[PDB]
């Protein structure tokens, strides 16, 4: 991120055999395998196990407070495989450290890597007995049952996003405990927080950053002045964000904390997605990887400067055994701790196949319901091309679900072209995108396909975090419209994801027409930009209801959740249509679904059109009967207006 007033150091080359940290023969030393990498606390003792193989020496740096100087400084000794080891012959509960290792001439001094708990901003690792953060019950922690991915409906969050509006009706407003409270109303009196999610029908949370991002983003030692991030800047893998917690300064808090908010929310019949950045860390010259072990845990390019494929500075070495092993352990961490539900890798195509499908298959020995989604975006690294996990390998990653672009941009109109209309705005050409995202993504057949082998593979979305919201570029996509019109064009699109095969994803407030104002990148606009606005929630109830009655057609109809592309293609039929249509009929009781027959019109022309409907039986309405005038038993549907139709053949 900054600028790095010193020297990285990459070791006295005599302690490895002479082998550099950056040579190929360096990854087949040093690999590893126990379990007991960082710090396992015992009231007669605590065990440390560190892993650097380039230093001559290492020290376990103890501190009484979170501020406070050194009162013990005690060298480890080497051991197997890279490590050093020490037992402290004390309680060491309450206690800070760090380590300090000597790497070539420099001594640097770093937060364990394996950290569970830290003092504030993530400066020191806190000597913890983790026991002590469970709540209540916690043992009895239930998951809410999952049949198929394609079964979920994600709903894509920030914790301050979520309550820090002052009509939220939150009482703690920007904190993990904020979506625990139940009962909160808004203006008018309106459902706000957990009880407006649960109310949705919406199946998993997925939460922006919650794991310890940088000081630079979020001081947490300063809450009482204006403050906002997305959190896309890891300091500490394994513990959770301080300034989410009711006080940063206790390390306990923010872990009981998240427990109760993973608790709550699966009593509340919800499971909870981890936004996981394993591809990039805050600085590459300050963060503990660096200090400890420079030169491994990053990748560097044939000049040993950076690789900086994810535009962040720095990506992580994610195919080196050690980092590997790192991020599985990582994943492993949260999934026993913390009980989470499934994982979203940004920028996926950052790391490398090997370890995505080991994380896939190490998931799948616990609790195979575990969703891995990821970005998929194919990004140039030096990384070689075959070992990314991105769209062009998606046949090498089975089980992992990729956001759909080619249908996203389809729908709404190219995220990059602020300006340029998609299928719902009235743009020409864009009915075959918007075709093979209803196909899930796979090899329908002709023309129709992406990169999915199976729907799984495949998320589909019109709103997330980045870029501008679906109501901000159909405002700079359609300057000629209505707000009458556009407010018809984002339901749309909300229905075309709700209806489509694969995964449907919505960003938190696309029920209620988001807005940023026109930000396109709001990673750290202030508040008054990224709140979810509970005054425009009250105002926009109607579109809400839309979105709970999209949400509970698809429920209700497993024919738009098809498990396999084979039942796609037997099932799954494109009817002939107009410009700025697509038809398409779900045959044969698709998926179990109790209707002989659907057939689903999205329908972006205004005006009036009369259509030709598949002689498969007694067709009637069952959703979007505002837009159908008529329905004639030759068949035929006579309709006006922007927006979706359902019609079903009874059984
Ligand atoms: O003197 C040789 C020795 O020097 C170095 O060790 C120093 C070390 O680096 C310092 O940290 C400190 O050690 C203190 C330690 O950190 C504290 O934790 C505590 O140690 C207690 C242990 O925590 C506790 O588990 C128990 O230890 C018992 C062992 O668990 C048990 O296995 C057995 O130990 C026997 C060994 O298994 C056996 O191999 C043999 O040990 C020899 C080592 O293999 C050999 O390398 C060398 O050790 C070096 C060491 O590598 C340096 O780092 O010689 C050893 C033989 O003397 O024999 C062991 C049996 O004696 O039994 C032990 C004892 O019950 O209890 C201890 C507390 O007693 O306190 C440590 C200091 O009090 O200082 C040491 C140097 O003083
Ligand atoms: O450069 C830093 C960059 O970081 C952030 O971008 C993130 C982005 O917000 C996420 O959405 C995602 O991006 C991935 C995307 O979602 C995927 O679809 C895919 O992108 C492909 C497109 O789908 C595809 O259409 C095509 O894109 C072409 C464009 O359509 C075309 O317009 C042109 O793009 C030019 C832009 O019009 C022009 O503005 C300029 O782009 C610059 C941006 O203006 C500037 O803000 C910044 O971008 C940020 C971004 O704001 C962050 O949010 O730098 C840009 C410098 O170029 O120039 C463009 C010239 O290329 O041409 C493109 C390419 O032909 O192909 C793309 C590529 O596959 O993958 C995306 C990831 O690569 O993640 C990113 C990264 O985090
Ligand atoms: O409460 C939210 C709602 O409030 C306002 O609507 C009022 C409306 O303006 C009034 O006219 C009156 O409604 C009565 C209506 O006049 C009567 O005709 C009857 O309605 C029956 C229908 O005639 C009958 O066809 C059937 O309706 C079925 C539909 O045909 C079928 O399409 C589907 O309906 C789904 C919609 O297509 C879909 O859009 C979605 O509806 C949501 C809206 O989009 C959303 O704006 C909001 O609606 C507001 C509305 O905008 C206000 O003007 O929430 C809606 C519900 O989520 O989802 C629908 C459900 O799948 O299925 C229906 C039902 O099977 O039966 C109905 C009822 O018997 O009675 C109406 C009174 O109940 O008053 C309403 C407010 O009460
Ligand atoms: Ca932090
Ligand atoms: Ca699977
Ligand atoms: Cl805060
Ligand atoms: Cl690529």
């Amino acid at each position: 991120q900054k600028e790095f007033h010193g020297t990285i150091d990459y070791g006295d080359v005599t302690v490895t055999g002479g082998i550099s940290v950056f040579d190929a023969k360096f990854d087949e030393l040093y690999v590893y395998d126990g379990d007991d990498l960082g710090a396992v606390y015992a009231p007669e003792e605590t065990r440390f196990r560190l892993w650097a193989p380039t230093a001559s020496e290492a020290f376990v740096v103890l501190y009484e407070t979170e501020d406070g100087m050194p009162v013990k400084e005690l060298p480890m000794k080497r051991d197997v495989q890279g490590t050093w080891t020490l037992t402290v012959a004390e309680d060491c509960g309450g206690l800070f450290y760090t380590y300090r290792v000597k790497v070539g001439e420099q001594w640097n001094e770093a937060v364990d890597p394996y950290a569970k708990a830290v003092g504030v901003n993530g400066t020191k690792t806190a000597i913890l007995d983790l026991r002590s953060t469970n709540p209540e019950g916690w043992e009895n922690d239930q998951k809410p049952p999952l049949a198929s991915p394609t079964d979920a409906v994600i709903y894509e969050l920030h914790v301050r996003d979520l309550s820090i509006h002052p009509q939220s009706g939150i009482r703690e407003k920007g904190k993990f405990l904020g979506l625990t409270e139940e009962g909160t109303r808004g203006p008018n009196g309106i459902p706000t927080g957990l009880d407006h999610i649960t109310g949705l029908g919406v199946t998993h949370v997925q939460l922006l950053p919650i794991y310890d991002y940088s000081q630079e983003s979020v001081d947490e030692s300063r809450l009482d002045e204006p403050h906002y991030n997305w959190g896309y800047d890891p300091q500490n893998y394994n513990v959770p964000e301080g300034s989410y917690s009711t006080d940063p300064h206790n390390p306990a808090a923010r872990i009981l904390e998240l427990k109760r908010l993973i608790q709550k929310l699966h009593a509340r019949g919800l499971r909870v997605i981890m936004d996981v950045v394993y591809n990039h860390v805050y600085d590459g010259y300050l963060i503990h990887f660096t200090k400890l072990v420079p030169g491994y845990y990053l990748r560097y390019k044939a000049d040993r400067t950076f690789s900086d494929g994810t535009f962040c500075g720095n990506e992580c070495a994610s195919e080196r055994p050690i980092m590997r092993k790192y991020i599985i352990e990582s994943i492993l961490h949260w999934v026993r701790e913390y009980h989470i539900d499934g994982f979203r890798f940004d920028l996926m195509g950052m790391i490398d196949i090997e370890t995505m499908n080991e994380i896939r298959r190490r998931l799948d020995e616990i609790d195979p319901t575990i969703l891995t989604i990821g970005e998929g975006w194919m990004m140039e690294t030096v990384l070689p091309k075959e070992l990314r996990a991105n769209q062009d390998n998606a046949e090498k990653l089975p089980g992992i679900g990729m956001f759909n672009d080619g249908m996203r941009d389809a729908v709404k109109g190219d995220i990059f072209i602020f300006d340029r209309k998609g299928f719902i705005s009235g743009g020409d050409g864009f009915e075959d995108g918007v075709k093979r995202g209803v196909a899930g993504g796979i090899n329908y057949g002709g023309q129709l396909r992406q990169f999915a082998v199976e729907p799984v593979q495949s998320v589909n979305y019109v709103e997330c975090h980045d870029n501008h919201t679906l109501w901000d570029k159909i405002e700079l996509s359609t300057p000629g419209a209505s707000d009458e019109e556009r407010r018809a064009m984002h339901r749309l699109a909300s229905a075309i994801v709700l209806t489509s095969q694969g995964i449907p994803f919505l960003h938190a407030g696309q029920e209620f027409m988001r807005t940023k104002g026109g930000v396109e990148n709001s990673y750290k606009s202030p508040i008054e930009v990224n709140w979810l606005d509970w005054e425009r929630c009250a105002a926009h109830q109607d579109d809400v209801s839309y979105m709970r009655s999209l949400i509970a057609l698809r429920k209700a109809h497993p024919a738009f959740r098809l498990k396999t592309a084979d039942e796609i293609r037997a099932h799954l039929r494109f009817e002939a249509a107009p410009p700025h249509t697509v038809a398409f009929t779900l045959r044969d009781h698709a998926g179990g679904d109790p209707d002989r027959h659907l057939y689903v019109l999205y329908n972006a022309n205004p005006g009036a059109l009369s259509l030709e409907l598949p002689a498969l039986g007694p067709w009637e309405v069952r959703f979007g009967g505002e837009h159908v005038l008529a329905l004639e038993a030759g068949a035929r549907l006579e309709v006006r207006g922007v927006g979706v139709v359902v019609l079903a053949v009874p059984r």
